[PDB]
């Protein structure tokens, strides 16, 4: 194999290392790997398809322009280069090697496009039709961005956009599902909680953090249960950052932030799908499960859960692992269907108070078609009131003592607006058997008297009943 040989390519660090602070891309290029055949779109701000390192990749067919209602995605340049994130994010998938010019992408192979959507007011039609643009020729979408990273917004798809993501994974991709990947957020310094999220919340979204050059969580990450994996990226000036092809035809050694690492996970989705076609939208996720790498990420939660996998809320199950995705993605065996096993919890309301703790012994649908052993997502579906949302923290913990954090106190969300039947998602019991003891913790983590009532707890179980490894 050989390396390429763009003038940027030695200063892409997190490809290119030799010193295994890396995704460990060039082993998966190595086994033949560079997306050829697999077709990618940046749901953004627009995409230059005339920059010298875009062009050869380019794909109409994977773009639009919904914000002005043409096929057309070329950005509307200003003179504080505004519209530049999205042509950062396709050269981070899909940059043209060997050419000369800037660097590579993960998939520098693939075929790249984009949608022009965030220039402009973004509706819930905006967002459903960007997330459903050619969802028989796009294979991956990757999304940077979503509601307010304030930290103290709870705000997720309306209406079409989530049928969107349902028809997305239902009938995307021949009936394999559309991937749609999330970067889990920007709101690390204003205490933002990326479950409250409804985008990188999702099921549907493969959920992705970001860790910095020398393995810490860089400042702007926001921890939640929701997320799956982690690419690097950006953090002090120390650290190195991601280099990629910017906006008028000039590269850029300083893209930055969460919303710089989902396109790198979907760069490696793209060569794990050309290593194997048939892989569905849940088959991804378990692939990014069982091959992503806590080894030398910095975090003071990581816990082992009840399979055995070290899981953080801040990495989730760890660093991609090119390499290991598409090796383990060759001789895959398709997942079962997906079961769903709905649990209404609460015999009454119950007063939140100082502290609430609703304990509850489940059988996941016993002796029904969607009995579940083999647990994917879990869902806690809270509808609650309180008088101040952000000084109350939430945990669940599953029968195999895993406790997820489903919301961390945030001291700016002042709303007295509650949760109306807010899907908080863990993705930390994945492969366990969800049958047993439930607890969900309710706490007010301030000195106030602050009240509430919690009037429905629905435990949601999404897995299979078969296909176990050993732990
Ligand atoms: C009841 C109803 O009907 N309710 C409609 C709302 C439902 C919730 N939704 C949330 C939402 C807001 C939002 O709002 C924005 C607007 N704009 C940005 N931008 C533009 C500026 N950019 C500058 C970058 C510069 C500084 C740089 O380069 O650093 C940052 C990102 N981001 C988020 N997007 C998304 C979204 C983003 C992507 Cl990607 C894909 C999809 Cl599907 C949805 C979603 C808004 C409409
Ligand atoms: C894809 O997987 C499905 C489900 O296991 C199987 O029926 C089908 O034959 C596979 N197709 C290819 C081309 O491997
Ligand atoms: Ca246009
Ligand atoms: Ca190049
Ligand atoms: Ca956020
Ligand atoms: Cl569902
Ligand atoms: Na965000
Ligand atoms: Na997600
Ligand atoms: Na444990
Ligand atoms: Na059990």
């Amino acid at each position: 194999y050989q390396e390429p040989t763009d003038p940027k390519f030695p200063q892409q660090w997190y490809l290119s290392g030799v010193t295994q602070r890396d995704l460990n891309v060039k082993a998966a290029w190595a086994q033949g790997y560079t997306g050829h055949g697999i077709v990618v779109s940046i749901l953004d701000d627009g995409i230059e398809k005339n920059h010298p390192d875009l062009a050869g990749n380019y794909d109409p067919g994977a773009s639009f322009d919904v914000n002005d209602q043409d096929p057309d995605p070329q950005p509307r340049y200003t003179q504080m280069n505004d519209n530049r994130h999205g042509t950062r994010c396709a050269g981070e998938v899909a940059a043209v090697a060997n050419n000369g010019v800037c660097g590579v992408g993960v998939a520098y192979n693939a075929r790249i496009g984009g949608v022009r959507m965030l220039d402009g007011e973004v509706t819930d039609a905006v967002e459903a039709r960007s997330l459903g643009l050619n969802p028989n020729h796009i294979h991956i979408y990757s999304a940077s961005w979503g509601p307010e990273d304030d930290g103290k917004t709870v705000d997720g798809p309306a209406r079409l956009a989530e049928e969107a993501f349902f028809r997305g994974v239902s009938q995307g991709r021949g009936g394999l599902g559309s991937i749609f990947v999330w970067a889990s957020g920007n709101g690390g310094r204003e205490h933002d909680s990326c479950n409250c999220d409804g985008y990188t919340n999702s099921i549907y979204t493969l959920s992705i953090s970001s860790a910095t050059q020398f393995g810490n969580v860089p400042w702007y990450s926001e921890a939640c249960s929701s997320t799956l994996a982690t690419t690097y990226s950006s953090g002090n000036q120390n650290e190195k950052q991601i280099v990629t092809t910017d906006l008028r035809q000039k590269c850029t050694e300083s893209h930055t932030g969460t919303s710089a690492s989902a396109p790198l996970a979907a760069g490696i989705i793209a060569l794990t799908l050309e290593a194997n076609k048939n892989l569905t939208w849940r088959d991804m996720q378990h692939l990014v499960v069982q091959t992503s790498k806590p080894a030398h990420l910095n975090a003071n939660d990581w816990a082992t859960n009840g399979v055995g996998r070290k899981v953080s809320h801040s990495y989730g199950y760890g660093l991609l692992d090119a390499g290991a995705m598409v090796a383990l993605a060759q001789n895959w065996t398709t997942v079962a269907p997906q079961r769903k096993c709905i649990i209404d919890i609460l015999t009454e309301p119950k007063d939140i108070g100082k502290r609430l703790e609703v304990r509850k012994t489940v059988t996941a649908c016993l002796g029904e078609p969607n009995h579940i052993t083999r647990l994917e997502h879990a869902q806690a579906r809270l509808t609650l009131s309180y008088n101040r949302r952000g000084d109350l923290a939430i945990h669940l913990v599953s029968p195999m003592g895993t406790r997820s954090t489903l919301l961390a106190a945030r001291p700016h969300d002042y709303s007295a607006d509650g949760f109306n039947d807010w899907a908080f998602m863990t993705t930390h019991s994945w492969d366990e058997d969800p049958s047993g003891e439930w607890v969900l913790e309710i706490e007010n983590t301030s000195e106030a008297n602050n009240y509430g009532t919690l009037t429905k707890f629905t435990l949601v179980l999404y897995g299979t009943a078969s296909g176990s490894l050993v732990p």
